[PDB]
């Protein structure tokens, strides 16, 4: 009849797959998209050096999808699907976190300039692939789980009615100190687990209720899989989402790996079936 209050994010790798693969599968009983939340994997942290400026890079992949989005982009949010910006570390000093506080207020206004722009429903934080250096150049810190609290409470604080989200790895993991007196569960809408991970989020991020907890991500590309048992876990517990990251029918896999995943996920998160459309949506760029 309505689908259960348990959020799907849903990760595209931009260098491999459409998003409009995000449309294919349906809830049978409620007739609701099964994805609530796509992640398109990924926009970059980089540094200008001539204007000392940190910014959001977009590969020619990304940069396909923002510009076209009334093709890419418009029907998942049509649909009610959240379309989120993911952002990463890309090989050079700057990173999520390592930002001083002026850099933090800077890149948090890039972010809501870009989310504006496409018109993008928020963000996710990831820090990997950073090329910190030693000692800090001028405007940056040592990298620190503080230096990135920092980064996502200025993000808040610039577009408060957008999603902010973080990866639980890293610098991101825990936000344990208020930042300007605020606790995390302030700024941080949804933190997600790595794959498999499932413990509870309350300690990690002060504040953050079990409805922003995302658990037991899979991984569709490396077939890393959740059992039966940790999804119902999810149920039980009050969690409030469960992530997939790499979903694509056009994979090998999808037959023998992805799709009974799938159909697993319709059954124990949402007592629901599963229904596949089989609509082709290939990487059209
Ligand atoms: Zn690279």
């Amino acid at each position: 009849t309505t689908k259960a209050n348990i959020k799907l994010f849903s990760f595209t790798e931009v260098n491999d797959t459409n998003p409009l693969n995000n449309l294919n599968f349906t809830l049978k009983n409620s007739g609701k998209p099964l994805v609530d939340m796509v992640v398109l994997f990924s926009a970059n942290i980089n540094y200008d050096a001539a204007n000392d400026k940190v910014f959001v890079s977009n590969n020619p992949n990304v940069q396909h999808l923002l510009t076209n989005r009334a093709k890419y982009l418009k029907p998942l949010q049509d649909k009610g699907i959240k379309v989120i910006l993911s952002i990463l570390g890309n090989h050079d000093r700057s990173g999520i976190a390592n930002l001083s506080t002026a850099r933090a207020k800077a890149f948090a206004q890039e972010l809501k300039n870009t989310c504006d722009l496409y018109n993008l429903d928020g963000v996710f934080f990831d820090d990997e692939y950073s090329a910190y250096q030693t000692p800090p150049p001028s405007g940056f810190v040592t990298p620190s789980n503080n230096a990135a609290a920092r980064l996502a409470y200025e993000t808040k604080q610039a577009m408060p009615n957008k999603l902010v989200t973080v990866y639980v790895y890293s610098r991101t993991s825990s936000f344990p100190t208020a930042v300007d007196g605020v606790n995390a569960g302030s700024y941080v809408d949804y933190a997600i687990h790595d794959y498999g991970g499932s413990y509870d989020l309350a300690t990690n991020y002060p504040g953050l209720a079990k409805s922003g907890m995302v658990m037991s991500s899979q991984e569709f590309n490396q077939g890393r899989y959740a059992t039966a048992q940790a999804l119902r876990n999810i149920v039980t517990k009050g969690y409030g989402g469960h992530m997939i990251f790499a979903m694509d029918p056009n994979r090998s896999n999808f037959t023998s790996g992805q799709l009974p995943a799938l159909k697993l996920i319709a059954k124990e998160l949402y007592g629901d079936e599963l229904v596949y459309s089989n609509t082709p949506y290939s990487k059209d760029w």
